[PDB]
């Protein structure tokens, strides 16, 4: 038969290793050859695997590369304008890859260009936070300084938002070992940790959902119209460079001032942290000075697209996704993924062969550019945002899936949480200690649900991946899942550095590629159910108790005001009474789908179930970001990979004790309630009888 | 047999009179007792001709209305503050209604309290071109003067608006007999002519769709945020008052300052037509001096939404709506229409009881506070969002049946005109001369197409009636059939006047309400081959030719630059490509759906047909107007009552000469020729093969 087992028995761990091996063997940087001859290589497979259409989907946007013949670097200069000590102008090669050509230096893709010099201020992680600290109770003034941050917990483009509206003059961004180099494990080649000469590339913009900078709301196609650079989306205006943990400490060394007002600003470097402006005593005349040089340059990115056909609903697509471009070699970071959607591909395509189709059509993307910010998702759904609207069932991302070998990590709407419980019960756990008992069972004792006993943890979905514009944008339901660590936010310790390659993978993390293994059974798992049952396998009562659970958490928040609430009159009551109401149709609706031969009934009901993440979509989007229009879920203003519920909500209450208007502050926080408590009353209403 | 002659031949004329009559023996005013009252009547009468449910939905929205203990009024002033001279505290009532009470009192709604004295200007229609006239060819400044107007050519807030960006300080409001008298007939009683104290009510609001001024975006529902009165959408910034024509002579004789630039500045009033600044000679010294006490008022209003609930896709929604409020007793505007309606509702009704449904299901809906700007309409559809998007099939308008007795008038978009054709052929001709002749016949011979020989005239939807939420921002399919005269946008004499009464209507329009009954034919007709068709009854062939004559008037329009179009390289290709695309894609559609009992295929196809409409929905709306989202069709942004093709690109071209920064202003033009052709390119796709 052709069922899910057929197409779960295929997969193979050894199909997964042969193609991450073939994608990994030389740099696939967005908007180079490399990376174009890929996308064909990739076209002409799937077109051999047996799917029925295979297109490459072009866009010209904006990327940005270093100067070849003029490279970044940052210097201490001494008193007469001498660089006593400069940074390095790349990252030592890898064993058996030092001869390897067009490495991209490490660099800070949409930096500006700028040789400012100044004195540093340090600033831990660069926070919203950090910054409270540093100006608020420690008096530091950043305006003209150069801030020094380290990498982890949060997005570097929203440090670098920070530090700009801060008034810092550039950025040094570095990796401090004590969040990029595991106690007791070695450096690569010897082992997963990052060395001293290791750097983080990756992007700092700031695009809040809007895709290619150049083009907010519409494809970047050859006909497209052009904002100029100085209106572009989400460009920084100082200068950015990352540096390792050897260049760090050299400058970090020296630093004078003021102590780290506590241990949680303190790393692992034999250093003090003093959080400075400027150098000690004897170096005060010292000066830092960066020199940047990268441009930023219209180029051209592919996306692959790849068609299956449904037998049954052709006009009703479920898109496994994920990206192509990496930084480097891409080890784990996009190929652990790609080579997951390369063998499910695969394994459809063979029951393809044999004469099946999945009832719903399946799209399959490789996109391109994810690295330079979500560009080839973004653009693609820009392009067919109609079709996707009326059409679109669900959108299961794929990009790395593995970031450690402890357990699964899913992140999904609510709708999705059915799903992925009772997939999981019915695959093998790949745990040493688990042999013989479910995926299920391994996942929730490892990772237990702070709110529900002998469940699972499944996170909201944040941003910084594809899943974004289809998710936030076009309120598509989606997920994610991938094997992960015992944190969060920060990348495992060689992420977008030279040394994610083929070989961490297969010595270090999953040398039999049975999590590869398992990840391709989970994210091939779910787009199996939501393309073939007949039945959407979504429940909409999952999405009631999860609504409680933010109405009571963005209540509490503003109870820490409880002077303000009273006079300003500000009510939680709608949204209470909306998440009830929207509890109680769920039910209601839950028992039809369960009691309703009709087909037309089915469908009504499969579009009821389909619409039903579309309905907390509002097409005015939320303030000052037009392209985050899902009102339940935005990603945090303060940290672009975590996910915030209530978002609009919780943006009118952040740091509100300190708004020159309160009045006006708590007018805006009512009117978001206003907002929240309709949207979630409109979309109960989708679910209520029709007519 | 229960088919479309069934449904037809059970419309009586005889009941749509006892309707009209039953409508119109007092005032209904929105936000009234008596309009509450007849709301409740209507509910309750549905109920009984056998609809599935029928509700109120209410709201509490801005309304206005005069102070009943301070008058509103205009006085000439002489030198010492003497009022030698004030218009009309009211109309006079018509025979046998001079003991109405209730009836408002002639004004101009959301106009804002003030008393502004000043020299008069008078500015014609004071349309865009008006301004432009006096402004630039006679420099002629209106700065601080109080602007009088005649009514006519553009709706009355556009007006207002020109004459406030002018700097006016006031706007008089007029009716000429030059468009509100015509030659051979009597005034009101002894025939249809506006008398000289007779006087246009209507609000003066600019809303561009945003419906109640307080809460754009949200229902006005019981929990919902206001804004504050200073932030309200489209409130006008000077007092506005309207006047008959005796009052208006003698606001105008006295005119000195400039003659009238040419004769189509002169009306029919024994008056020179002078342009002015203020009076001649001997009364220099007189002013103009409004008075103006009205106030705003957030007042709850009532929609009666009634559902025939389809046997077969109850979750398809066609929607006859019309609203019910009327300035005082709307013999012709609106209730000729909601006579119409009832009579539709009656007949569905009496085939329910004899046991049909339709296939889909029917929704009717008696609108309030259309006369305040659309509000009923406006905040129903704002709070059923999601319901209208994914299941709106269409909506058919039934304001006012007729405003003349000369032919049918049908504004409706592309996707209806082949149903149109067909319709009409069926339906017998009410008029004299064409008896046994089809109405088709007798409309194609007194309204010839300007295109199309053996073609009727069919008119682009503009706005300034209930469709616009539904077609501008929804993108639900829309038309609207009345009968009409022999112009278009000023109104019948009696518009909006305390004249319009039943006896208007039995006594000179519609005598044997055979008009009426041809307009119920033609609307309920469409509602019901809309709802019961089982392939639905859009041929998108008919947008593909209308996309191909508005693509050759935009580029007319540019090309009135051509050296511009060299130095900025403005190209239109990407326009006509997409436009070439369309047509051959919807050829190909055409033929698929001629060529496919397969329900699936045929509601996929039902669902491409419903969905080709909301296509044409960017959701970043047009520019500075959020609320106007169609980017083939906008309301003009001088005259909302006309319709504008391409209007992103229309407005980026008007008046482009006069701009100081014409490099700025063609890129602008460019942008909207890149949106106009991606949203075609768009709309086409979305009738390609699904997959
Ligand atoms: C959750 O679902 C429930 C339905 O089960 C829904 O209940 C509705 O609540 C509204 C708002 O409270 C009710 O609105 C009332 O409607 C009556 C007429 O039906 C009006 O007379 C009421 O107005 C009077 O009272 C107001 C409050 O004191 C005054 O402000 C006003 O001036 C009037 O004097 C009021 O508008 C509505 O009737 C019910 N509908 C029902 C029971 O079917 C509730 O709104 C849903 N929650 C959300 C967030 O949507
Ligand atoms: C109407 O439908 C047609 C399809 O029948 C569609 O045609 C498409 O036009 C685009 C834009 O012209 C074509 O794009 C080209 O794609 C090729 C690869 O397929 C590229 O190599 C081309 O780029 C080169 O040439 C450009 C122009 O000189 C240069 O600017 C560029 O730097 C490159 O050197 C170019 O991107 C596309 O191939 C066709 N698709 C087909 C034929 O299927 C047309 O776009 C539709 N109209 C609209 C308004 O959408
Ligand atoms: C995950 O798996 C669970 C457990 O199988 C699924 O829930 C079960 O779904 C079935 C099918 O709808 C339910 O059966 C129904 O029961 C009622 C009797 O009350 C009957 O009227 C129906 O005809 C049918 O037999 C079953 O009750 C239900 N079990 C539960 C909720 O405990 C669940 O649907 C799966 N989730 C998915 C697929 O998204
Ligand atoms: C308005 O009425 C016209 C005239 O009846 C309708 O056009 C006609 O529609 C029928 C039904 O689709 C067409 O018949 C088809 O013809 C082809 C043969 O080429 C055949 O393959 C199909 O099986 C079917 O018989 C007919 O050709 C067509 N006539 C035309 C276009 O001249 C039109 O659909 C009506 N418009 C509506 C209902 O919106
Ligand atoms: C990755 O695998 C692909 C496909 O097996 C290899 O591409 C093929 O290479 C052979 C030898 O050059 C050609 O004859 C085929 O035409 C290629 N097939 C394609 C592109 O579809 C590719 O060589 C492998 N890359 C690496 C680094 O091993
Ligand atoms: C850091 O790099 C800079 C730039 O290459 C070095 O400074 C240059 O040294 C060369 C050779 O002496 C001079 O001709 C250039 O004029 C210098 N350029 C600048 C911008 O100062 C510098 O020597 C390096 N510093 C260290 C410690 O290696
Ligand atoms: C319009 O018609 C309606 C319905 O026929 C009339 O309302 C009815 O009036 C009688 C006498 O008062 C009552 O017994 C019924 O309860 C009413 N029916 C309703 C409201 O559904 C109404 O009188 C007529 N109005 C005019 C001006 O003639
Ligand atoms: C126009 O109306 C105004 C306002 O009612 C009249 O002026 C008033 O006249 C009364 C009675 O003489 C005075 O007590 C008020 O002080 C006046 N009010 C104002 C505002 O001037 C005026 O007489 C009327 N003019 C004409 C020509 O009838
Ligand atoms: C820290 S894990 C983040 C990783 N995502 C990415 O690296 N995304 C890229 C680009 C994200 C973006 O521009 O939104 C990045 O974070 O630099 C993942 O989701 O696996
Ligand atoms: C000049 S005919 C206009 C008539 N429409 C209306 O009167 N609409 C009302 C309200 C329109 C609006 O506020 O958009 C008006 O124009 O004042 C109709 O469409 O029959
Ligand atoms: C790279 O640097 C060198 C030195 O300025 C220069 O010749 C070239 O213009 C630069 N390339 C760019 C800016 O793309
Ligand atoms: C920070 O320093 C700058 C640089 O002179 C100054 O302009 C700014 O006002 C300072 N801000 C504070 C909070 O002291
Ligand atoms: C794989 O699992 C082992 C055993 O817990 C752990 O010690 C090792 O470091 C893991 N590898 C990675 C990369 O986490
Ligand atoms: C109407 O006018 C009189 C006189 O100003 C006044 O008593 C009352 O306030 C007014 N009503 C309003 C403003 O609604
Ligand atoms: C119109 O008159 C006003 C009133 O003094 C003046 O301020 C304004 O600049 C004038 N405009 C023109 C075009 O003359
Ligand atoms: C009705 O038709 C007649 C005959 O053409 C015309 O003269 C009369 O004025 C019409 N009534 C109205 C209101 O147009
Ligand atoms: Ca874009
Ligand atoms: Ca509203
Ligand atoms: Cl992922
Ligand atoms: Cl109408
Ligand atoms: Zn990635
Ligand atoms: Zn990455
Ligand atoms: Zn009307
Ligand atoms: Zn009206």
């Amino acid at each position: 038969k052709h069922n899910m087992k057929a197409f779960l028995d295929e997969l193979k761990a050894e199909n997964i290793k042969k193609f991450l091996y073939n994608f990994t063997q030389i740099p696939h940087l967005a908007g180079t050859e490399q990376n174009f001859q890929l996308a064909k290589q990739i076209q002409s497979q799937w077109k051999e695997f047996g799917l029925d259409s295979v297109e490459l989907a072009h866009y010209d946007v904006l990327l940005s590369y270093p100067n070849k013949t003029h490279p970044n670097y940052i210097s201490i200069i001494n008193e007469d304008g001498n660089e006593i000590f400069n940074t390095s102008l790349f990252e030592p090669p890898p064993p058996g890859y030092e001869n390897v050509s067009d490495i991209v230096p490490p660099f800070s893709a949409f930096s500006p260009q700028g040789m400012p010099e100044g004195d540093l201020v340090y600033v831990n992680y660069a926070r919203t936070e950090d910054f409270f600290k540093l100006e608020r109770d420690m008096k530091i003034n950043c305006s003209g300084k150069i801030v020094i941050a380290r990498y982890g917990k949060v997005f570097r483009g929203n440090k670098v938002k920070n530090a700009q509206l801060a008034g810092a003059k550039g950025v040094i961004l570095y990796s401090d070992p004590a969040d990029y180099f595991a106690p007791g494990v070695k450096s690569y080649p010897d082992g997963w940790n990052l060395p001293g000469g290791g750097v983080q590339r990756g992007n700092i913009l700031n695009l809040n959902g809007a895709g290619d900078p150049l083009t907010p709301g519409y494809p970047a196609n050859e006909y497209a119209y052009r904002r100029g650079i100085a209106e572009a989306v989400g460009l920084p205006s100082i200068p950015v460079h990352p540096i390792g943990y050897y260049d760090a400490q050299k400058l970090l060394e020296k630093m004078g001032g003021s102590a780290p007002p506590d241990s949680s600003w303190r790393g692992s470097l034999k250093v003090p942290y003093n959080v400075g402006p400027g150098f000690t005593g004897n170096f005060s005349t010292q000066k830092v000075k960066m020199h940047i040089h990268s441009t930023n340059e219209v180029t051209r990115i592919y996306n692959v697209i790849g068609t299956l056909r449904g037998a049954v609903e052709p006009d009703r697509y479920v898109i496994l996704g994920g990206h192509r471009d990496s930084w480097v070699f891409g080890g784990i970071d996009p190929q652990s993924g790609a080579a997951v959607v390369h063998e499910i591909v695969r394994s459809f395509g063979t029951l393809k062969k044999e004469g099946w189709r999945p009832r719903r059509t399946i799209l399959f993307a490789s996109w391109d550019a994810e690295e330079f910010g979500l560009l080839g998702s973004t653009e693609w759904a820009e392009e067919n945002s109609r079709l996707l609207q009326e059409r679109g069932v669900a959108y299961i991302n794929a990009d790395s899936s593995i970031e450690g070998n402890y357990t699964l990590r899913v992140d999904c709407t609510p709708l999705m949480y059915s799903l992925v419980h009772n997939l999981t019960k019915e695959l093998k756990s790949p745990d040493e200690g688990f042999e013989g008992k479910s995926l299920y069972e391994s996942w929730t004792k490892k990772s237990p649900s702070p709110e529900f006993s002998g469940m699972p943890r499944i996170s909201k979905l944040g941003s910084g991946n594809d899943f974004e514009v289809f998710f936030q944008r076009l309120g598509i339901a989606s997920g994610r899942a991938r094997y992960t660590k015992n944190n969060k936010f920060s990348g495992y310790p060689l992420y977008h550095s030279v040394y994610e390659t083929y070989e961490l993978v297969e010595k270090f993390y999953d040398p039999m590629f049975k999590y590869h293994l398992t990840v391709a059974q989970v994210r091939g798992g779910m787009v199996f159910e939501l393309a073939n049952s007949i039945v959407l396998p979504f429940d909409c009562r999952d999405y009631a108790v999860v609504l409680r659970k933010y109405a009571d958490k963005i209540y509490s928040i503003s109870m820490k005001h409880p002077q303000e609430m009273k006079t300003y009159s500000v009510s939680f009551d709608s949204l209470f009474s909306a998440v009830k109401n929207f509890t109680e149709i769920a039910s209601k609706f839950s028992e039809r789908l369960q009691d309703f031969s009709n087909p037309i009934v089915l469908r009504m009901m499969n579009d009821q179930l389909m619409f039903l993440e579309r309905a907390f979509i509002d097409p005015l989007g939320l303030p000052d970001r037009p392209f985050y229009r899902h009102v339940i879920y935005a990603p945090s203003s303060h940290n672009k990979y975590a996910g915030e519920s209530f978002p609009g909500i919780y943006d009118a209450l952040f740091d509100i004790e300190s708004k020159v208007d309160p009045s006006k502050a708590w007018g805006e926080v009512k009117r978001q309630i206003y907002v929240a408590a309709f949207t979630v009353q409109a979309a109960a209403e989708t679910l209520s009888e029709v007519a």
